[PDB]
């Protein structure tokens, strides 16, 4: 708990859970925030910042686009975590520049928090985003910045909440469309739990220059398994339609943005099985094996709130 952890994008959907997990673990916790007026939702920003301060989070003033403030903030901590959210992937070039100048960073977590971008077979337009993240990995590795790539795969609040259905926010209760045959494993985890595992990884010396993968046993489910789980919960059978990959790919090419992006994301997760792969001990850590003591929220438990 001696590690001082700085969270960039602390008020984002993902970042807030990292901040809270850092506090929970007992780490001195810092959050980079701009003391200027922006278009950020004022209620969320205000509520989160007040909460952070009441918990002992130290606010460091700065902006990813203000090099001087960045270096000054980074010099005060040991670990830097770039939480996925509003921040642009490409702007991590500026963060790395600041890290190199500071010279004291013991570990950098770039804006990953998704699939392992060095292990995918996705199609455009999502393919380019994954490649952009992979390019950042190459910069980090070339620069010799100690790193950890947190590959948490599918967030429950983003994928599971609507059972990967288009134009739906909550789980469907009558009809569902399945991409492919529905027998491809997916990995789900709550945002809160991603915060917990990220901090566990941050405090674990074994994650040095490693990718940490979150594939939790009870949450490693095929779409057919997810649907069957939900059906058991609401006590009724959903009408099902299975669509071939060829038809999905055509749909992506003919759809306007961001619908094509969304479908491409689901294609990679539901058909190509981007959460399915064996790891290399020299470069990967399996969270469920390294941190078996973490009691994660199951997909079953997560869906209970919608019943």
């Amino acid at each position: 708990t001696e590690n001082k952890i700085l969270i960039l994008g602390p008020t984002g959907a993902i970042g807030r859970h990292i901040v809270w997990a850092s506090i929970k673990a007992g780490n001195p916790t810092y959050a980079l925030v701009r003391k200027t007026i922006t278009a950020a939702n004022p209620e969320t920003k205000e509520e989160l910042i007040d909460n952070y301060q009441s918990l002992g989070v130290i606010l460091l003033e700065g902006d990813i686009n203000d090099h001087e403030t960045l270096v000054k903030a980074i010099k005060q901590v040991d670990i830097v975590i770039c939480a996925a959210g509003r921040l642009l992937i490409e702007d991590q070039v500026k963060i790395i520049k600041a890290i190199k100048e500071a010279g004291n960073v013991k570990k950098f977590f770039p804006s990953e928090f998704g699939l392992d971008v060095d292990r995918h077979d996705a199609v455009e337009p999502v393919r380019q985003v994954f490649e952009e993240k992979a390019s950042i990995r190459r910069v980090i590795e070339a620069e010799g910045v100690p790193y950890t790539y947190l590959c948490c795969h599918a967030f429950t609040g983003y994928f599971l909440r609507n059972l990967a259905q288009l134009d739906a926010t909550d789980p469907p209760r009558d009809k569902v469309v399945i991409l492919g045959d529905g027998n491809v494993k997916g990995a789900y985890v709550t945002e809160a739990d991603v915060g917990t595992f990220t901090i566990r990884a941050a405090n674990d010396p074994n994650t040095l220059n490693k990718a940490v993968h979150i594939r939790l046993p009870k949450n490693y489910l095929t779409q057919n398994e997810v649907i069957a789980l939900w059906e058991k919960k609401i006590g009724k059978t959903l009408e099902k339609t299975y669509v071939s990959e060829e038809q999905v790919l055509k749909d992506i090419q003919e759809s306007s943005f961001p619908h094509n992006y969304l479908l491409a994301l689901y294609h990679s997760q539901q058909i190509k099985g981007d959460a399915v792969y064996e790891i290399d001990p020299a470069k990967d850590i399996e969270a469920s094996e390294a941190y078996p003591d973490v009691t994660y929220t199951t997909a079953d438990e997560y869906l209970n709130q919608f019943v």
